């Protein structure tokens, strides 16, 4: 499915997203836009080796998710395919681990590349959805 930007902030305020790995929620909204489009069906797939990003938060399979390929892994014990779905609770799941390695949100590309340096001061100012 795909979220409104303030639909998405409601559902992570919901799980306690709101303050987490010491990030606000708009610091995980900016990175779900970015990253996935809000879109719980973001899948990119590259063969440098097997790897392939899963999901609105396009968690990449050979650390977190297990899937049939070489490049896999799964620190978030999920199949990669829980991530391809329209709950998001699993994917809140692995974000929440994720976050909480040294890279912190520098393991996101497009948070570092789009709301890292951002003023997100008013990012989620029509949304208190």
């Amino acid at each position: 499915k795909v979220f409104s930007k303030c639909e998405l902030a409601h559902k992570l305020k919901a799980q306690e997203m709101d303050g987490f790995g010491g990030y606000s929620l708009a610091n995980w909204v900016c990175m779900a836009e970015y990253e996935s489009n809000f879109n719980t069906r973001a899948f990119n797939g590259k063969n440098a080796n097997g790897s392939s990003d899963y999901g609105l938060f396009q968690l990449n399979n050979k650390w977190w998710c297990k899937d049939n390929k070489r490049s896999s892994s799964n620190a978030c014990n999920i199949m990669c395919s829980k991530l391809l779905d329209e709950n998001i609770d699993d994917d809140i799941s692995c974000a929440k681990r994720v976050v909480r390695d040294p890279k912190g949100m520098s393991a996101w590309k497009a948070w570092v590349k789009h709301c890292k340096d951002k003023d997100l001061s008013e990012y989620l100012a029509s949304c208190n959805l």
